[PDB]
């Protein structure tokens, strides 16, 4: 794996200079016993990006309490929350792919839309295009924040894509 | 406005050295007698934005051959192909918001799904969702293309996310 305080120093430093000017050297200026390094930035960049949903994507599993239109939806709900959290939260995540221990859990968001009446092909396409909506939402408020140097909510925008999608979903549910 | 000939040079010199490596001052040892300046770099990435769907975002427009879907597809398949034709293309995209030319055009897309039974702010929704899903879907193809220095198509991906899309608004039309 690698270090929290680490972890923590550097999505720290994130939310201070964004991922542009988030680098291994800035980061070590930021902590000055024990050992960590990065294969590259990328690498920090994925480490980011898992540690951003361990903090806070919070219905990413199921539970018994779940039926499929309120999973999908609270899942979206608390990954964009996640994305969110953080600066550049949603560059970040951009191109990343679920690792082994978000394989096993991933694999548990499956065998429960599976469990409900969707399709395999069906379920790998409500994840990714709830996922692809998502990152593009976030992508653009964050930016739009973020660049403001040179109507109703960025929430309801979101919520009702994410009701749309739902729905179209439903039809072969 | 701003010079072709300029636009032309960014946007080649954006497909070697990405977003990240783009600067004014790489574009003008890039050109080196028509006088060219960019408020900042927000500007240089405006402008691009906006070149990449003049170049290639083709059924933008409405026209009488059109339905409602037929529209809204083609129009997302033609947004996408736009911000697919440059490196970052989806990144930079992020963030902007129509303009004045932009804007008379952008009313034509409204007043024609209007047209066609959509109240105004499903309407808004249908273009945003869309234009989310679509960012992000390409913002995912883009850099897990760009970062892999460290499973059937992202065109199939897309095209369904879409189909599910353009089902959840049907259930407004
Ligand atoms: C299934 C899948 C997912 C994601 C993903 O990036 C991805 C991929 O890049 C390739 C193949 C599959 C997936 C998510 O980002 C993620 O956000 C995620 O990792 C994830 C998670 N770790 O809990 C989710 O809950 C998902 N939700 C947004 C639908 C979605 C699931
Ligand atoms: C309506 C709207 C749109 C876009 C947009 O960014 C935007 C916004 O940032 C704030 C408020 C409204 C909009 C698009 O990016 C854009 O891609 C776009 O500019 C656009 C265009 N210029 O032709 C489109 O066709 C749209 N399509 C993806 C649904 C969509 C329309
Ligand atoms: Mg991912
Ligand atoms: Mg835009």
């Amino acid at each position: 794996l690698q270090p929290n305080t680490v972890i923590r120093a550097a999505l720290d430093l994130l939310n201070e200079v964004g991922v542009d000017g988030l680098t291994t050297r800035k980061l070590a200026e930021r902590l000055g016993a024990l050992y960590w390094h990065f294969r590259n930035k990328r690498a920090l960049l994925d480490a980011l990006a898992e540690a951003m949903l361990a903090e806070n994507h919070s219905t990413s599993v199921p539970r018994a309490d779940d039926d499929w239109r309120s999973f999908l939806t609270g899942n979206a709900r608390s990954f964009r929350q996640a994305l969110l959290a953080y600066r550049d939260g949603a560059r970040i995540h951009a191109g990343t792919r679920p690792g082994a221990p978000q394989m096993e859990t991933a694999d548990a968001q499956l065998r429960f839309l599976c469990e409900a009446g969707f399709s395999a092909g069906d379920a790998v396409n409500a994840l990714m295009t709830i996922s692809y909506f998502t990152v593009g939402a976030v992508l653009e408020e964050q930016a739009g924040d973020s660049e403001s140097g040179e109507e109703a909510g960025p929430d309801a925008a979101f919520e009702q894509g994410l009701a749309v999608i739902v729905d179209g979903l439903a039809k072969r549910r």
